[PDB]
């Protein structure tokens, strides 16, 4: 019955309105129950018209005179199924901080609702990889330490550690902006997220990371991966991707980043010395660090003067 | 960190409320954020207070103050660990429908919100086959046609199906007058919640469903269980339950219900001769079910003079 009625209702504007509304006078609460459909699942009118992908302005009435409209969660299946700009349309929607403030001070859906995987909306806006939407969803003021469980080990992730994993530097810039948690670790390891984008090579989100104030960062913090009594650190755990080769050259620019930032440098002889060892490119990566942002320079030759880094570099004004 | 302070919480109340105020005087937006702890779990200062189990008064003030309550899905985590008492107190909180009206008419948490793992609050609440959460819940109009993936096959479950599956009359008798879909079928086969209850063999759930009017219950219509090219429907489907002689005594009853509600007999000869062979208890179970309900008696007893329940109980009225 749904399917075909609701594929009738691919017939005229005046006559949707005039027969929908038939059915609310009919049925209170209409727009709110979910049908069934040939394959066991169960949609509303709104939920129909999302699949099938004018058709908006049904979608926009249907929008009007609906009593909720977070049921079904219609947002939700627009992003996962990949509709972006029917999602930038349900939310009625250079510098990304001032854009996130501009389309804020350019001022229905629940931006805090889960749907049924339990995956909240910052989620899927991450998952989406799409600045557009991030900001037409940050813009609307949610809960930025909502944790939706990602991994197949059910883990809680925060978007700022989504954010991280998925190396997406822009969230994090935008998240950062809206007041989340950089000094809250993740998983099993106490993986803060400098840590975290350290252990997984995230190099985009590790220069993201450390934009922000270093004293909000906890470059010092140790995780729980570990001689023993002791666990690694970021740097160290960057250390760690150095011996895979494939990708030490990035490793290497983490470490630089994180030195570069004031983070201490590893405290084991063996990894200081794998500094040393390989290579000058470390200072490489430091002098292509350190171009555009010279207020960094002071403090890396003050400690390159002192106290493992005069070791390892041993003048570097001139590089 | 988390864990330690909110374990030094465990001292006295109004040195908890002023250093939760000095928490929040520190940051705002502290009671909305969400705290590691040693297993990777996320939680906040209301998420651990539920997580041991006076702590009620400290556990209200952190609801009085806090400009979010449903992050974290505290309500949600109270139900499913089974502290009842502690869902009730958050809810603010014979014939149940009167019941209902009461408890709604002795008139926060937003009882439509999922957890991580997209169940729904009256998902939860039925689970837990316990009256007064449930009318706690129902008492604060939620969406009743909002479904939840219960199967390994992940299959939307309204939460009249679940009352069906789960044998919950009294939730059936419930979510009925809140204005539940009981003609809207589930899963890959178009099971009613009739058909459902008579496949399942949910007897209880089949006598709360056929309270209701029959009009609204689609007892004629038939699903996918299929000779061919037509299929089961719920007096049939209880037939095939009866094959099954294990627990085809409370077959039988359905069978009486259903047909002592009008619902016609089985349209396959073998199973109409399924119930001449077995048995003259087809018609101690239509006694039974007609001892409390005699506005039934004359249409059934019309229609056995008739048109083939005619020849299968070939008076009646003295049974």
């Amino acid at each position: 019955f749904v399917s075909e009625m609701n594929k009738i209702l691919q017939m005229e504007l005046e006559q949707f309105k005039e027969f929908i509304q038939k059915k609310l006078e009919e049925d209170k609460n209409y727009l709110e129950k979910l049908f069934w459909l040939p394959n066991g699942s169960q949609m509303t009118v709104l939920n129909y018209l999302i699949e099938q992908y004018d058709l908006l302005a049904k979608i926009d009435f249907v929008l009007h005179e609906a009593k909720d409209v977070n049921v079904g969660e219609p947002l939700h299946q627009a992003i996962v199924a990949g509709k972006i700009s029917l999602a930038l349309h349900l939310l009625g929607v250079t510098d990304v901080l001032s854009i996130l403030s501009k389309v804020r001070k350019k001022i229905f859906f629940d931006v805090d609702k889960r749907d049924g995987y339990g995956r909240t909306l910052l989620s899927l806006a991450l998952d989406a990889k799409r600045q557009e939407l991030l900001i037409a969803i940050l813009a609307r003021n949610p809960i930025v330490h909502a944790t939706t469980l990602r991994s197949s080990a059910y883990v809680p992730f925060q978007p700022i550690h989504q954010a991280v994993v998925l190396d997406y530097a822009e969230g994090i810039t935008l998240l950062a902006s809206m007041g989340a948690q950089l000094t809250n670790p993740l998983g099993s390891m106490r993986d803060t997220p400098v840590i975290l984008a350290a252990r997984l090579g995230k190099i985009n989100a590790l220069a993201a990371l450390l934009e922000l104030p270093t004293q909000s960062l906890s470059l010092e913090s140790e995780n729980n991966h570990l001689d023993k009594q002791t666990g690694h650190t970021a740097v160290e755990e960057l250390c760690e991707r150095m011996a895979n080769e494939n990708d030490k050259a990035d490793a290497l620019r983490g470490i630089a980043m994180l030195i570069c930032r004031g983070a201490e440098p590893p405290r084991n002889e063996k990894m200081r010395n794998l500094l040393s060892s390989n290579r000058v490119a470390f200072l490489k990566a430091v002098s292509t660090y350190l171009a555009d942002k010279p207020q960094l320079v002071d403090a890396f030759v003050e400690r390159c003067h002192l106290s493992a880094l005069h070791n390892i570099v041993y003048s570097i004004r001139h590089l």
